[PDB]
């Protein structure tokens, strides 16, 4: 199920796969965490043990990219197919966004999310978002969004922070979370804000 | 022939016509500056004016990812792009020409294992150095002179974005390469 790519463990998973785990997710009531490594967040690893350590204790760490794919070639049994983590995030989002499942949208500039959740629900008509907030906040911040993620009742949370600090946000705050999932999405939302 | 992507602009190719452009690139005596600008890439650029201002000094923004496709489709980029793909694509090609290649990135053998594992693939390829990237001050003018000593044509830079781009950047009139590219985690996934 699982293959090594210098020290952090990578899923073997198709696109498809990855998106019907993330729905069997929800039927389990606790914090799942899921990232996507890729070649640079491999070189990323090697330097930052605290990294190295959070991609060791995620629930799913789907391929992104094509470097990490190569990289599997020398395995009897390599990494089925390139995945790129914005597909999978759009995927993830078209199964639910007909089952009233709550997403909250965290990071990117002032607006940016907002413009994410207006154009989500053009894409996807009944899509439930039940709240969006800036990235660029401080460790003061953190506990009153954290907090408006729990009221509002969100099952979902893509952080759009960029890695390493989506990962590490997310696994510090493990514990104060009340989501089904939080998945680390880097860019995703600047390029849907369009 | 360029889209606007949030300030980033991006050169409208495939791969194909991306491979063509870098071949051409070659035969122009000068230093040519290569990024592949994602969505994560994009993203950085809002907040950083350095970062925003080289990426519209390149010579070519070849897309990367899916993200910035997307983004692309409100008028669009012709195809998904991987820029790992585009490295491969173009050290093939000229691999069998005699064009000196300088890898410089990566921690402590990565470099020099992606050598030995380019020249299996690529036979004939001439990789002249290898360097690690994480150097002192004291290392860039024994790097620099090293990269132009042994007549370097193509420089492959991984040092993850934003500073692979500003260390080609700050470097631009010192490096005596045809072409400079930014390749992320591609020596690690290779090695």
């Amino acid at each position: 199920e699982r293959l090594d790519i210098f020290g952090v463990p990578i899923d073997r998973v198709t696109m498809i796969q990855a998106v019907d785990i993330l729905n069997n997710f929800l039927q389990e009531n606790r914090l799942h965490i899921v990232a996507t490594p890729n070649a640079e967040i491999v070189m990323m690893a090697q330097k930052d043990k605290e990294y190295m350590e959070i991609l060791n204790n995620t629930d799913l760490n789907v391929p992104d990219g094509s470097g990490i794919v190569f990289a599997s070639k020398v395995f009897k049994k390599p990494l089925p197919e390139r995945v790129a983590g914005f597909d999978l995030m759009l995927e993830f989002i078209k199964g639910i966004s007909s089952k009233g499942v709550k997403i909250y949208l965290l990071g990117a500039a002032a607006q940016v999310a907002e413009q994410a959740r207006a154009n989500l629900e053009k894409l996807y008509p009944g899509v439930k978002i039940v709240g969006t907030h800036h990235g660029y906040f401080t460790e003061e911040e953190e506990n009153k969004i954290i907090e408006e993620i729990n009221n509002k009742g969100a099952e979902v949370l893509f952080v759009a922070l960029g890695a390493p600090k989506q990962e590490k946000w997310i696994y510090k705050n493990k514990d104060k979370l009340k989501v089904k999932i939080a998945m680390g999405v880097g860019g995703s939302f600047d390029v849907i804000a369009g």
